[PDB]
DNA sequence: AATTGTGAAAT
DNA sequence: ATTTCACAAT
DNA sequence: AATTGTGAAAT
DNA sequence: ATTTCACAAT
């Protein structure tokens, strides 16, 4: 919330509510959460304290009231439209993950070279993808002012100049280059080698 | 190394000490080195001293002596081979990358349902498919102890104990499930729709 | 009413 | 800065 | 030889 | 537990 480490356990926690609440589970305590998301109990209402006072005393936290009240939080009572950029590897991948049948997320327009064979088309859940030069084009009217942005990593610093200058104000990366941007301009990284490569120094200690 | 914080930047660093042994330059200084990650270069210092004492005092770093010796802590004089379960959406934009050509890991096979239709096949990259029931036969002279997962979150689980049975020793995980596993076992997560619904928090604060 | 919310300690 | 302990409050 | 390695402070 | 300050050592 303020603190860093609770802010980025907030979507975990969405998710373990809603999945209790499909699995018709009226009531969870902090036990029951911290043992879903594989955490200690005392951060979960260290957490939850944060936002005040969320629970009761002997009984737990109220799955429904708590879904809605994350919801809430991760503003996920209005819809959030993103663009991606670069159609290829993982681009692809992401294109076809249907992010709103979770979460009121969507990727609803998608770029790549203007030369590249599914500009012009659609996806197969019908996302159209347009060329990179056409962007400030059809950011008018999309409410997009967010990009996932998966193009080789030589071109990341470029491609983020350019969705930065047509209005795009915060940026999930994929490629591991530092991007170096107006600090108003919120960028969180992905870095899938780094992951890998990490998991097996793990291993080796 | 010891410090979790400082072992999962060990990746980092060794890339950034690559590109510049790619770049031709000979020396770095740590100002220089957390200006291409991102960070603030005390942590770069008191990171590389946990290993001890690898620069000189108002010189800086000898690139290709730290690229060397971050190769070897990283296990990067030897190959990793990896395997992959589950080639769906991600799954296939892992299959496609050639990890290999930057480190010394690679995915030298994968799996899906045995009714698959890429199983039996290759890979455009040579990876050879196969069904996963018959993971116990092909993990032998594989010298593969180490799997990405990406099946769907229903059967993450079910897939993590077949894995672990069959030899498994580390998994990074795309499903946003926390595997229950004996603690030998090292289990990574990576979270894409946490990574994309957290970076619309931030931008919202 | 069996579990929260939170100072204080530990890391 | 973040986690975990530990317990009076309900 | 201009920048490291590290106690001490801050977070 | 992790970062950042700040400075004597080279
Ligand atoms: N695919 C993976 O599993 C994987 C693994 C580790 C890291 N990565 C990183 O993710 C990034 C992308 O990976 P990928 O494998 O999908 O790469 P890719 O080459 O498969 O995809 C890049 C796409 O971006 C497009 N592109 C290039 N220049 C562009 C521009 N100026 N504007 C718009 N689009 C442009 C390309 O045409 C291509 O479709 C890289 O930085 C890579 O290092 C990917
Ligand atoms: N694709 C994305 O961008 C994305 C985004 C967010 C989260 N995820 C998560 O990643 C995971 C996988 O995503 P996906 O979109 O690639 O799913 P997918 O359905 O496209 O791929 C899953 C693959 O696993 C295979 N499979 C099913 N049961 C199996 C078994 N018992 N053994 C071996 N293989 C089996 C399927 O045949 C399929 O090929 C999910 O947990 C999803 O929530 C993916
Ligand atoms: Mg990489
Ligand atoms: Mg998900």
């Amino acid at each position: 919330s303020i603190p860093k480490a609770t802010a980025k356990r907030l979507s975990l926690y969405y998710r373990i509510f809603k999945r209790f609440n499909t699995d018709g589970i009226e009531k969870a305590s902090s036990k029951q959460i911290a043992d879903a998301l594989g955490i200690d109990s005392a951060t979960v209402r260290r957490d939850f304290s944060y936002f005040g006072e969320l629970g009761r005393r002997g009984f737990g936290y109220d799955v429904k009231k708590l879904m809605n009240f994350f919801a809430e939080i991760l503003n996920d009572h209005s819809t959030t439209n993103v663009m991606l950029v670069g159609c290829g590897n993982i681009g692809r991948a992401l294109l076809h993950y249907r992010f709103h049948d979770r979460n009121k997320m969507q990727i609803s327009m998608a770029f790549d070279l203007d030369s590249n064979d599914l500009v012009g088309k659609t996806t197969e859940d019908g996302i159209p993808v347009y060329g990179i030069s056409t962007i400030n084009d059809h950011l008018i009217d999309s409410d997009i002012e967010t990009a996932i942005l998966t193009v080789p990593s030589t071109e990341a610093q470029e491609v983020a100049d350019i969705l930065v200058k047509a209005g795009i104000k915060g940026i999930l990366s994929f490629s591991p280059v530092h991007l170096t941007l107006p600090k108003d301009i919120i960028v969180q990284y992905v870095d899938l080698t780094s992951e890998l490569q990490t998991l097996l120094y793990f291993m080796n200690q």
